[PDB]
């Protein structure tokens, strides 16, 4: 079997992407944010606080004949960037663009903290890390993919982000027509739970490839790019005004900049990251200072290639036995 679906930016900006998946008998589709940075599938629900929601579309289990209580499963969850979300667990059939999936387990949000509720255009998340990292309690529950791997044509998904376009989440095959040139593969450790590789250096602009060893993870979930103070350090020199702003939390630079490309290699492949990528626009509304793309993962305790990295890029998420990650220029 196979699926695919499209997925598109929540705004202008690209500040996140949505997937419909059909959840359900009937179906109730949901539009989720794909994270290749976790493990839980998350809705909210009919369960969820009701001050909690606005905007979203919810999962009502009662209403699906093919929901089931997992009793006495749980989960909670908190990601890097501060939010969190908790509930219970049914077990239902799930669909993504074609790709069915029957007893996946739908974790059903009782509560969600603010910046989910802020988020009108995200109903959950749908987790494509490794399922080691699922924090259904007392039992551990397997992703999507996890669960739809051995029914797949090939145990692989791909991530096709668009810049300011929608793109494509496949499974079970690669779409040879999506991409130009090769696909590079690299090894991937799994020892985090996450699709974690090495990229072989950097290059800012039209400069020079350092060539160094960038530790770090292939993650859908993550908007931007963050990179050792170093690397990013020596990105943010190129604009001419660019700084760190502690009271902003990150690199700006002045809207009126063309930045420069950033580059990062796979193996001996490169991945050319257009500069107009990494402008996340005005830090205020009217403000003439502008949030960088691509910050210091000083202080999170690991690298993060992003959606900054991973749009400029096909990618291959191999589920094989030993997974490896492939990247593709496009």
């Amino acid at each position: 079997s196979t699926g695919s679906a499209t997925t598109t930016p929540i705004d202008s900006l690209d500040d996140a992407y949505i997937t419909p998946v059909q959840i359900g008998t009937p179906a109730q589709t949901l539009n989720l944010d794909f994270d290749t940075g976790s493990s839980d599938l998350w809705v909210f629900s009919s369960e969820t606080t009701a001050s909690e929601v606005d905007g979203q579309t919810i999962y009502t289990p009662s209403k699906s004949t093919t929901a089931k209580l997992l009793s006495g499963a749980t989960w909670s969850i908190s990601y890097g960037d501060g939010s969190s979300s908790s509930g219970d667990v049914y077990t239902d059939t799930v669909s993504v663009g074609g790709l069915t999936v029957t007893g996946q387990a739908v974790e059903s949000a009782k509560k969600v903290s603010s910046s989910f509720t802020e988020d009108s255009t995200i109903d959950g998340l749908l987790g494509l890390a490794f399922s080691t990292l699922n924090t259904v309690s007392p039992t551990q529950q397997k992703t999507f993919f996890d669960n739809a791997k051995a029914s797949l044509d090939s145990p692989v998904f791909t991530a096709d982000l668009g810049y300011h376009a929608p793109g494509t989440y496949n499974f079970g095959f690669i779409d040879t027509t999506a991409y130009t040139g090769s696909i590079t593969y690299t090894a991937v450790s799994t020892k985090q739970g996450f699709w974690e590789w090495t990229s072989t250096g950097y290059a800012v602009g039209s400069g020079t490839f350092k060539s160094t060893s960038i530790d770090g993870i292939a993650d859908t979930g993550t908007t931007l790019l963050y990179l050792p103070a170093t690397v990013v350090s020596a990105y943010w020199a190129q604009v001419s005004g660019a700084k760190s702003s502690s009271s902003v939390g990150g690199y700006v630079f002045p809207c009126s900049a063309t930045l420069p490309s950033f580059t990062f290699g796979v193996g001996s492949a490169r991945i050319v990251i257009p500069g107009d990528y990494i402008d996340f626009g005005p830090i205020s509304t009217g403000s003439s200072s502008c949030f960088g793309g691509i910050q210091s993962s000083a202080g999170i305790g690991i690298n993060i290639f992003g959606d900054v990295a991973l749009k400029a890029a096909f990618v291959v998420f191999n589920g094989a036995t030993t997974p490896t990650l492939g990247f593709a220029s496009k």
